[PDB]
C-alpha cells in the first residue's frame, strides 16, 4: 500500500524550504502518492536512480513536466531531445554530443576562463555587489551567447525564455499559468534565432546546422536542436554558478580550502551541484505497469522524481546536509542519469571551474551583507538577490 501525501512540491512554501518536506517524502516510503497533483512520487536515491536508468518504462516522450502528452498538447512543439525516447532520441543525442564535446571544450576553454578573471577583477573594484545578478547571470551572459552565435540584439529574452520553460515542467498553478501568460515575445525571438542564418559563424548554433547532412538530424530538425541549447543552456548555469557562490559565502571553511588548492575548483562546483540541485525535480510516464520500490505502478502515470532530495538522501551520502568540496560526488543525480543525463555538462562544468578558480586566485572572503531572497520556480532553485561583499586576496 503507497503512501498518500498532501504535500504540494510546487508550492512557494514548500520552494522557500524543501528539506524537512523532502525528508518527509523519503521516510513515508520508496513511493508516495501525492494527492495535491495525481502523481507518484520518488524521493530516495535508489528509486530516483532506477527510474531515470530505465527509460523504457519510464518514458520522456509524454512529457518531463506533469502535463502528458498523450492527454494535452504541449505548451511548444516537443524537443527533440528532451521529450524523446530511443531510438528517436539516439541521433540528436549524437549530435549535441559532438557539437558539446570534449574536444570542443578546448575551442573555448580560454576565452570563458579570461572572462571569469576579468569579471571578477571587475566585482572587486565595486566590493559589494549582488553575487546574482552581478555573478551569477552576468558571467554567463558574457559567454554563453557568444558561443552559441547569437546577435547582440534581443539577448533581454533569454532568461525570461528559460523561466518559462523550467515553470512550464510544473503543474497548471499560477506559476505556470503566468509564465506562459507572458511568453510570446520570448517564444517569438527564441525561435528565430534557431534559424540558420541568425548563428554566427563556428558557434554553437552554426555547429548544429552543420551536422544535417551527416544523415544524423535533417535541415528541419536543427532549429529545434538550436531551441533546446538556448532553453537549457544558460538559466541552468546561472543557477549553479549561483549555488556554488552561495555555498562558498554559507561555508567559509569550504572557502578557505578552495583558496588553499585552487584545483578544487571542479569538484567545488559539482558539489554545489549535488547540494543545491538547481534542477530540483523532472518526471517520466509508464508505458505499463510496473513495480517499484515494492510498490506496483499502473501504466500511463506520471513519476515525480525528487532529484535534490536524491542528492541529499542519508541512505546515499554521508553528511548529505554539508558542503564539502572534497567529496566523492560521482553517482549524484543533479545532472540527471542514464541515457538522458545533461548532454551540455561540459559546458556547465567548464564555467563553474573557470568562475570558481578565478574566486579561489582573487577572494579572500565572501560575506552576506544583505537580506537574501530566493526566486521561485516551478522546477530551478535559487536565489533572485544575494548581497555580498568580496575581500581580496
Ligand atoms: C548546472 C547546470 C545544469 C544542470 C544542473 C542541468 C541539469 C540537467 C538534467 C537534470 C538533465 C536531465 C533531464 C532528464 O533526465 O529528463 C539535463 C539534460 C539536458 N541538458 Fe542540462 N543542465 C545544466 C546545464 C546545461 C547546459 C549548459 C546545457 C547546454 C549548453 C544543457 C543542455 C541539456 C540538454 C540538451 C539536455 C537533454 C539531454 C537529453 O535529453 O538527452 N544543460 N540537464
Ligand atoms: O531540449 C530542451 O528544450 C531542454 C533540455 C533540457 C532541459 C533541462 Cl536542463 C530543459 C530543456
Ligand atoms: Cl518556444
Amino acid at each position: 500500500t503507497i503512501p498518500h501525501l498532501a504535500i504540494d512540491p510546487f508550492s512557494l512554501d514548500f520552494f522557500d524550504d524543501p528539506y524537512p518536506d523532502q525528508q518527509t517524502l523519503r521516510d513515508a516510503g520508496p513511493v508516495v502518492y501525492l494527492d495535491k497533483w495525481n502523481v507518484y512520487g520518488v524521493a530516495r536515491y535508489a528509486e530516483v536512480h532506477a527510474v531515470l536508468n530505465d527509460p523504457t518504462t519510464f518514458c520522456s516522450s509524454r512529457g518531463v513536466g506533469l502535463s502528458d502528452f498523450k492527454k494535452e498538447k504541449p505548451w511548444r512543439p516537443p524537443s527533440l531531445i528532451l521529450e524523446a525516447d530511443p531510438p528517436a532520441h539516439t541521433r540528436p543525442r549524437a549530435v549535441l554530443s559532438k557539437v558539446l564535446s570534449p574536444a570542443t571544450m578546448k575551442t573555448i576553454r580560454d576565452g570563458f576562463a579570461a572572462a571569469a578573471d576579468a569579471k571578477v577583477d571587475e566585482l572587486l573594484q565595486r566590493g559589494c555587489i549582488d553575487a546574482i545578478a552581478d555573478l551569477a547571470e552576468a558571467y554567463p551572459l558574457s559567454v554563453f551567447p557568444d558561443a552559441m552565435g547569437l546577435k547582440q540584439e534581443g539577448r533581454e529574452h533569454l532568461l525570461p525564455y528559460a523561466g518559462l520553460v523550467f515553470n512550464a515542467f510544473g503543474p497548471p498553478n499560477e506559476l505556470r499559468q503566468t509564465a506562459i501568460e507572458r511568453s510570446a515575445p520570448h517564444q517569438a525571438y527564441v525561435n528565430e534565432q534557431c534559424q540558420r542564418p541568425n548563428l554566427a559563424p563556428g558557434g554553437f548554433g552554426a555547429c548544429i546546422h552543420a551536422f544535417t547532412d551527416t544523415g544524423e538530424i535533417t535541415p528541419d530538425e536543427a532549429p529545434l536542436l538550436v531551441r533546446s541549447l538556448l532553453s537549457a543552456g544558460l538559466d541552468t548555469t546561472v543557477n549553479g554558478i549561483g549555488a556554488a557562490v552561495y555555498c562558498l559565502a554559507r561555508f567559509p571553511g569550504e572557502l578557505q580550502r578552495l583558496r588553499s588548492d585552487p584545483t578544487l575548483a571542479r569538484n567545488a562546483f559539482e558539489e554545489a551541484v549535488r547540494f543545491e540541485s538547481p534542477v530540483q525535480t523532472f518526471f517520466r510516464t509508464t508505458t505499463r505497469e510496473v513495480e517499484l520500490g515494492g510498490a506496483v505502478i499502473g501504466e500511463g502515470e506520471k513519476v515525480l522524481m525528487f532529484l535534490g532530495s536524491a542528492n541529499r538522501d542519508p541512505r546515499r551520502w554521508s553528511d548529505p546536509d554539508l558542503y564539502d568540496i572534497t567529496r566523492k560526488t560521482s553517482g549524484h543525480v543533479g545532472f540527471g542519469s542514464g541515457v538522458h543525463m545533461c548532454v551540455g555538462q561540459l559546458v556547465a562544468r567548464l564555467e563553474g571551474e573557470v568562475m570558481l578558480s578565478a574566486l579561489a586566485r582573487k577572494v579572500a572572503a565572501i560575506d552576506i551583507d544583505g537580506p537574501v531572497k530566493r526566486r521561485f520556480n516551478n522546477t530551478l532553485r535559487g536565489l533572485e538577490s544575494l548581497p555580498v561583499k568580496l575581500t581580496p586576496a
